[PDB]
């Protein structure tokens, strides 16, 4: 079909229209800094010369936000992430539980340990919120946000139990601004009418 | 409530830098208070050090659209469907440089929009376990019809495609994963949350 037109024939490319040349790790230590060479195919029809680009490599991560339907609730984790130090008023952060998951694991089943040994919680339901980059323009971290269903009144790390309607306005204010929990925080906000009504049917 | 210590609690004793690139690996080395009420011993991280962004979110408050921008982005490739992401116009912010300079000049360079009026939505630390970066997001005013095609500098490799969704395509995007990155889901939520208000303000 070399004759047809190309009229005739979301997103506008998959993985058929990448080459990766050449992958190097440059730095490894807890984390690695890798080098991709790579050539795609242009929007204009023709294929892009060989490019470098730096990658920060950290593995990826389950994430939960412990919601407690009944009271309306949400179980906080704050710690020192002393990354935020320089753009923060404190490196001291209010976040989801997390972990990282490791070869062969399940989102929910990283979830589900992390939630007891940071939070001391048993989880019972869980469901999908997303699944997002952190920042893809440098690092290929992904991470799966799960919402698990806890009970509030059994909640270096110290647990944080307080109201969503607080939580989400500590969005609003800046008071909760690192991206799983700003990404948790408002998917709640937006489901969870729907979500109390599920879970303490 | 809220968080239990400050800047009085914790001391950097030094920074060392293990990769020196495009990109920076730094390594600190700090103390800090323990909730317990002691004083924690000598700590060290491994950080990324690339910089802070600024990100607009391009919303036509007449239409209720969204512009979007295409283009590859090859970290997301290991664990994506295609490299080939939707996403916010953004970019760095240089020494001296204000949030909505940068969000203005990427919206012409990336989509070839003019802004209007504009408003914070939410700064956010991308991964605070592991880099330092921030990305401060803005809602910036756009005309949609005027947003279209191939844009992006050739000479720094980049090749960037304007798409023009509604809000609520762009909302069901997300939901369905086809977009999956922190700085679009983030400013698309907060639209979610917040566009009758801002299409009153924006409309009168
Ligand atoms: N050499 C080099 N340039 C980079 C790298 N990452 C981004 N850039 C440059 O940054 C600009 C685009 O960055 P972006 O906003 O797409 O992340 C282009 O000038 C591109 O060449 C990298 O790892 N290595
Ligand atoms: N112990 C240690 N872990 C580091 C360092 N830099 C990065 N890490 C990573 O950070 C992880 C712990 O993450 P966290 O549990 O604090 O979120 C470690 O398991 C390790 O992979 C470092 O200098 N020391
Ligand atoms: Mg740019």
């Amino acid at each position: 079909m070399h004759h047809h037109h190309h009229h005739m024939s979301g997103i506008t490319f998959s993985k058929n229209d990448v080459e990766i040349i050449a992958r190097e790790t440059l730095y490894r230590g807890f984390f690695s800094l890798d080098l991709y060479r790579f050539r795609h195919r242009l929007f204009n029809g023709g294929m892009s010369g060989e490019i470098t680009r730096e990658i920060f490599e950290r593995g990826h991560a389950a994430v939960l936000l412990p919601f407690d339907p009944v009271r309306d609730e949400v179980v906080l984790v704050e710690q020192i992430r002393i990354a935020a130090y320089d753009t923060s008023e404190s490196p001291w952060l209010l976040e989801m539980v997390a972990g990282m998951i490791e070869a062969g694991e399940t989102v929910e089943d990283v979830a589900r340990r992390e939630a007891l040994e940071e939070a001391g919680l048993e989880v019972g339901r869980t469901k999908p919120i997303l699944s997002y980059l952190a920042s893809p323009g440098g690092t290929s971290e992904r991470l799966s946000i799960l919402v698990g269903e806890v009970d509030a009144s059994t909640a270096d790390i110290r647990v944080h139990v307080v109201s969503r309607e607080q939580a989400y306005q500590w969005v609003e204010e800046g008071k909760i601004d690192n991206a799983a929990s700003v990404i948790a925080l408002q998917w709640l906000q937006l489901h969870y009418h729907n979500l109390r009504n599920e879970w303490t049917k």
